[PDB]
């Protein structure tokens, strides 16, 4: 799918995070964004569209995704163990990345 | 391709890495593992396929693979910079990455 | 040194790399960060002062300066290639460790 | 405690996890192995006695260690949920570390 839509998969989902109340909305929620946190890695975003797929900028922009996915996957662990409200509390943790990426490839 | 297939490339270029002279052919081997990486994500392992594509063993599977790009880019980085004996150090650490995994799901 | 001067430690050398314009200035301050987070790995929060010091709780509070520690060591690796940008970068995922260290202990 | 009494530790209770009957077993011997790490993190081995502490040896000499450490924080995260068959597993994985880094610096 393309940046946009995973973006818009990425950031439903995290809200349904906030909201949810039992593990299985949050395990379903955090399946989707990891799934598109994988697809969105790939990505070129149109701040580095002329930039070298090499260029430091972009090995950022993926490591950023990276990042992305490794806090999905721990939050994912949380929630198959049933702490659902340490993997929501994991969830706030994934705004910081999401922002910290928007602050300079958005 | 396949999961086997993608599993012959990281085996090759495992040894290239380590039988390697000069830079280029380290950094060209860590390119192909790494899509070969990323093109395992998406698979369903021979011991896993009695499982939900998201339960959580399939989740740690792909987990497994996020940890091994992880290693890949850092040894792209060295071989980006020259350092050809610091990449085949960190393949040597690579190596146990690809016995964890075979350990759980091979 | 005690929690609250290794955070203080923390806190300004990170403000140093936000406006620093060379790599010598950021080594500087990296190279402060790792030993005030070394220095806390011995603390108890005051939250977990009722917890075993090999509580989940306590490992999972040194786990958060092992992270910390990672990533200021990767910061400190570009610092010393010169790549003051690319290590100015790190720094800002840096804060979300900070961040979510904060949110569950402080 | 120095070096050797470290590696000592970190020998000893590896043992310990291989023959261990319960969790609470190898959750002791997994501290007992984070706190010798640790310690022997900060260590100048007799190899690099000579090296700048600020050396690609010693810091690859540090890195080593928080690998292991990052290993032995995930295994004592395993034993403490009582998955404690992947415990003994995970500390099984601890080896190809040590094994990395006594091929280098021992
Ligand atoms: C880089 C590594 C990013 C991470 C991590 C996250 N996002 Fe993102 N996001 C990124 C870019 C480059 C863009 C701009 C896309 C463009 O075409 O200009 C975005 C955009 C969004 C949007 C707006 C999409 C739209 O249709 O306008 C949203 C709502 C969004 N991003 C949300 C979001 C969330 C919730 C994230 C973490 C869970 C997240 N992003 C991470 C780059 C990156
Ligand atoms: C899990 C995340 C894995 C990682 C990381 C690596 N491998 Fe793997 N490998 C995995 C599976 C599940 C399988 C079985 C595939 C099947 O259909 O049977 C394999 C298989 C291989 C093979 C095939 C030959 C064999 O002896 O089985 C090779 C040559 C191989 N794997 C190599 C390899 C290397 C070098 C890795 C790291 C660089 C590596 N694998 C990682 C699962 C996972
Ligand atoms: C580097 C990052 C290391 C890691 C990880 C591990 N060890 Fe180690 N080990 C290291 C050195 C430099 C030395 C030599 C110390 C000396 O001064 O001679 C060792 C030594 C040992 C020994 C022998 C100790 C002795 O008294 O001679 C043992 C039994 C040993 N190391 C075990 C061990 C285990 C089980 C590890 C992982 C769980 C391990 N070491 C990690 C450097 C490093
Ligand atoms: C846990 C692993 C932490 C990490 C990582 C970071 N900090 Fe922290 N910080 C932590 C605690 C438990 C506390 C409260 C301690 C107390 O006695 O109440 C703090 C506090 C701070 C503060 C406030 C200092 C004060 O005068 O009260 C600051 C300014 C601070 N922390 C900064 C900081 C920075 C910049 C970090 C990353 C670079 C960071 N902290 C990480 C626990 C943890
Ligand atoms: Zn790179
Ligand atoms: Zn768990
Ligand atoms: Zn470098
Ligand atoms: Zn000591
Ligand atoms: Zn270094």
């Amino acid at each position: 799918a393309d940046l946009e839509d995973n973006m818009e998969t990425l950031n439903d989902n995290l809200k349904v995070i906030e909201k949810a109340d039992n593990a299985a909305q949050v395990k379903d929620a955090l399946t989707k964004m990891a799934a598109a946190a994988a697809d969105a890695w790939s990505a070129t975003p149109p701040k580095l569209e002329d930039k070298s797929p090499d260029s430091p900028e972009m090995h950022d922009f993926r490591h950023g995704f990276w990042i992305l996915i490794g806090q999905i996957h721990a939050a994912l662990h949380l929630a198959n163990e049933g702490k659902v409200k340490e993997a929501q509390a994991a969830a706030e943790q994934l705004k910081c990345t999401c922002n910290a990426c928007h602050q300079k490839y958005r």
